């Protein structure tokens, strides 16, 4: 026997009749124990039983009651704790070190130690993983990611939400490379060691890994792994031979 | 009468003739008051007047002058403040608790209290909302989101920018579920209680909610809400009957 | 002569024969120096030599050895440092100020000073840039971005990963505008001063800037820059005249 489910079920049906202030402590204690059990994994909102996923509605009700029963409170940075084996790049950097490096680090942007950012780089809130190199004058916009070992050239614009995929393995593969003077538009993804050559304009919504067809609409040639210099690329599709569907492709629409 | 607009207008026309160092204090004070008014909402860069949106160019000029007139300075974590009713999962976790749980929490990753992560999970900078369960060996890549009550299986790879949508209401609906051994590629989105069954490979750029057609190109069947086990899924489109447009669809291109 | 490459090469071949505990200090010192050189840019994983990008495999091996040779440790918020010229909005806000403003700021959400959030706004972990205005009751979901000067209306839902693009220059251009009662679905992007008019439903995966065709499938009209009020918009494609490819377009599929 466990009374948690029944107590939470009853309180949720009764929820219009109490508030956070006058909540009886047994309901309050039951909600806490439900939250603690969700937190240590001894309870879970849904689980697979006899081959089928089953939802436990009373645990959803516990989550909802925990919102009802707790007021907003100040939360400080000290309440965030982490645990990892790679140091962050700027811990214990002085103001002199920051000024000498010439990089703007907009909170809450983080770079890992073992990555490099040249002078006049701006890191909006974003992530730069270990082994990456970001050259002079480059803008890394909000929630962008410069993945492990990626090489970002000079005067590059990585727009918001852009992901530059990391490459460690295989050891012989080139990392993902964005050459000088490229524009990568919002929520685009360049991964798996693809190279975008110099002076290209990649619009928003463009996904390119090693399997993406890069269709030059002027020549008809399908390229892989490399955007030729000066390409303007937008998202598109290529038709199937039967005409019943089409598949995503990156379309080179002009060469500038 | 307010002189803010005129002072900011004049200073911006005159901006090549002063710097942050020798800026006269009246310009400096006007810029500050403009920023304070934008911050408390008594001023706004654009507003709807007589049914039309109007831009206030002098407030854009104030924002630009605030960049010119202030140097970069160290900003610490203590300068970030929050305000919410749900505790974060790891506040006051000891090193012993971190080691016992076996989860790597890469800064600045945050999970809410009332979510669970099994041993050998790696949280790159990412978010795990309340009620979610992330099973053993799973990787949550940078700027991914595990939404409320979602169930992530064992040895799952959530790539960068992947969103697993939360499900609280309706109470009877299954949460979004990623079964064991799935790969979800970058900037893909699995939402609204969709289940991705075991061993599937979802490429980057795949969006699946309850309204997304999942087209099995081999059988011609259109599925909803569920990716069958072992599916390889990529973004595509399906043509309209008139052939004038096509609509986004997730394409099952092979079964592995 | 430098022995770093040889030491790292040898240790990596020998890696199954030592651990972090009993690693000889020369290997440990070589790995550290490799990491320091990657961090200050004097070493880089790949570089362009005689017109071709070359990978330095021993630097990848150094990165991998740095994982092997260091255990996870607690990392605190104090180890994150930033450097920027714009203050964050809430630093030194009291509990009274937070309660009076009526905005939930879910860690690690950050807004810049000079942006406004009305009562009953919820900022999930997200970013609100300077000059933006977020009206009453609006939800900004996880890893969304409200860009500079953007105007978000009342009772708007910005879903996870949504980017609302910033607009400062040109001075005369309207910022990006989301009117009252709009739903913007996950990982969608509204940029470049586009306006989404009141009561529209934008599905996930919708990208709209000034160059995106907004195709009204009922009338056949192609709109730019503006989503008419009450539109339901989903991602699609429009066919080329030769039928060899199609290009991304936002499809108005009904008017509600
Ligand atoms: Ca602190």
């Amino acid at each position: 026997m466990s009374q948690l489910s029944t107590i939470i079920e009853q309180a949720f049906e009764d929820r219009a009749n109490f508030t956070a202030a006058d909540c009886p402590s047994e309901i309050r204690q039951a909600v806490e124990e439900a939250i603690a059990g969700l937190d240590n994994g001894t309870l879970r909102v849904a689980e697979k039983i006899n081959g089928e996923w089953v939802v436990h509605q009373w645990l959803k009700k516990a989550v909802l009651l925990s919102f009802k029963l707790n007021d907003n409170k100040p939360i400080e940075s000290c309440d965030l704790r982490f645990y990892d084996k790679v140091e962050t790049k700027f811990s214990g950097w002085t103001e002199e070190q920051f000024k000498a490096a010439g990089v703007r680090v907009v909170p809450p942007a983080v770079a890992r130690r073992g990555s490099f950012q040249a002078k006049n780089v701006v890191l909006m809130p974003s992530y730069v993983n270990i082994g990456a190199y970001v050259d002079e004058g480059t803008m890394v916009d909000t929630w962008a990611t410069v993945g492990s070992c990626a090489q970002i050239g000079k005067n590059v614009h990585l727009s918001g939400g852009v992901g530059i995929g990391g490459v460690l393995e295989p050891l012989q593969a080139n990392p993902t490379i964005i050459e000088d003077n490229c524009f990568i538009g919002a929520r685009s993804e360049i991964v798996e060691g693809v190279i975008v050559e110099e002076g290209s304009v990649i619009s928003m919504g463009v996904y390119i890994g090693q399997s993406t067809r890069i269709y030059d609409r002027e020549t008809g040639e399908i390229h892989y792994g490399r955007v030729p210099a000066g390409s303007v690329v937008v998202p598109g599709n290529l038709p199937s031979a039967d005409g019943k569907y089409s598949l995503y492709a990156a379309i080179i629409v002009k060469k500038v």
